[PDB]
């Protein structure tokens, strides 16, 4: 009843296996993986965005110098100039000709746009993956269970209880350093907090949008106003966050192999088809029925009808059933050569019922198990010319 | 599927060909040539009369 089985990690591929429960009628299983969310553990480092040089009003003493003070503003650049003669609309501003001094100061403050648009640095750990599994086994034909991958957690939705994982591959598309920009994910190597070079990425680094303190290395340097005019000419490197926005690499959600996609989320990488899962499930004995009730289908034979050497269910075959009583009968092929989309067939008195399947061998010689009745369906297949189908469901490529 | 086939250039004959695309039932096709006009390119030279 406790059917342990390793399962390939695919999303849209069934796992219709058969339970070889002694003393009772065998019961088919069926497992599907809707999602394979990874959700690695993450730790935010800092957020960067365009900055705004909030330059306050200059201090202009008409006759006399004025020493500046080292204010605690981030990247607070202050410098005093000498020998200035500012004009304004109302005429010349002072009667002195050399004692005029200007005290110009400027500091970098994060732009108002940071509230909505801002990159996010992230350092990630291994984390723990989760999956949504649908199991339509036996006669219940339904399940809607969210499960983990750790090799301890039971999942007991409906009547059956089972345990999943751990994954065979520790492959994580995320790197140790991950940069998230609004909706797309880039595995860019942000240097560290409080060390960004001016002009490059992370010129302005804030711990959090709420955090008041930040790290603004913009190489801001004021210069003398020209021709006696009241303003604050400041020379600084162009916004580093503006750069790398128009020349960033391909997002990780567009270069991650194994068909894995990401989202603005706990950063799960869903549908990351890789490795296998050691699935173990405990079927309740209630679903089991006495073996003495299943009709006998011995002395039957299998005939191939038309097999296509393709990926979709192009293979069909007719089975000449030789039964005694009437009832349901699970069908399954223990061999991985062929996969049968058909799940249950009712048996009449010496009837014949076609079924569909798919295979990957030119001359498929696969065992067919029919409610405790073995038969080999040997035949021939033909490759298709119009290779236009859904994604392959045979998942059995090997030597042919 | 793309049933490529050479058939004789005749008028009164069905070209009963089967389409054996795997996965589906074969279907027959009938082809007949009612007309075989050639219509070569021409260029008027001149006109003569009594």
């Amino acid at each position: 009843y406790e059917h342990t089985a390793v399962m390939p990690n695919k999303v849209g591929i069934p796992y219709k296996a058969l339970v070889e429960r002694p003393g009772y009628a065998p019961v088919h299983l069926q497992i599907q993986l809707v999602n394979t969310r990874i959700i690695p553990s993450t730790n935010l480092e800092y957020i960067t965005c365009k900055y705004k040089t909030k330059v306050p009003s200059p201090v202009v003493k008409c006759c006399g110098a004025t020493q500046c003070t080292s204010k605690p503003h981030p990247d607070y650049q202050c410098q005093v100039f000498t020998g200035v003669y500012p004009f304004m609309w109302g005429g010349a501003y002072c009667f002195c000709d050399t004692e005029n001094t200007q005290m110009s100061e400027a500091y970098v403050e994060r732009s108002e746009e940071c509230s909505i648009d801002h990159a996010k640095a992230y350092k990630v750990h291994t984390g723990t993956v989760q999956a949504m599994v649908n199991i339509t086994y036996g006669s219940v034909s339904w399940r809607s269970a969210d499960v983990y991958v750790n090799g301890e957690t039971p999942a007991k939705i409906g009547d059956a209880k089972l345990i999943i994982g751990p994954l065979s591959s520790a492959w994580s598309p995320f790197d140790n350093k991950v940069v998230v920009y609004g909706h797309e994910v880039y595995n860019y190597d942000f240097p560290e907090y409080g060390t960004g070079k001016a002009g490059s990425f992370g010129d302005l680094q804030s711990r959090t949008s709420t955090s008041n303190d930040l790290y603004a290395n913009t190489n801001l340097k004021l210069q003398r106003p020209q021709a006696g005019i009241v303003h604050t000419p400041f020379t600084q490197a162009p916004s580093g966050f503006e750069r790398w926005k128009r020349d960033k690499g391909a997002p990780l959600n567009d270069v991650a192999p194994f068909g894995c996609s990401i989202a603005l989320e706990p950063l799960r990488a869903e549908n990351c088809a890789v490795g296998s899962i050691p699935i173990s499930i405990d079927i309740p004995d209630a679903a089991f029925t006495r073996i003495s009730e299943t009709p006998t289908v011995s002395d039957l034979e299998c005939k191939i009808t038309e097999c296509t050497y393709a990926s979709d269910f192009g293979g069909i075959a007719t089975v000449a059933y030789k039964s005694s009583k009437a009832g349901n009968c699970p069908i399954h092929s223990p061999s991985g050569v062929a996969v049968i989309k058909e799940n249950d067939v009712t048996l009449a008195e010496s009837g014949s019922f076609t079924f569909h399947f798919s295979t990957a061998n030119i001359h498929p010689a696969f065992k067919l198990q029919v409610c405790t009745s073995a038969v080999t369906c040997k035949g021939d297949c033909k490759p298709p010319k119009d290779h236009i189908v859904d994604y392959p469901a045979q998942h059995t490529e090997s030597f042919t």
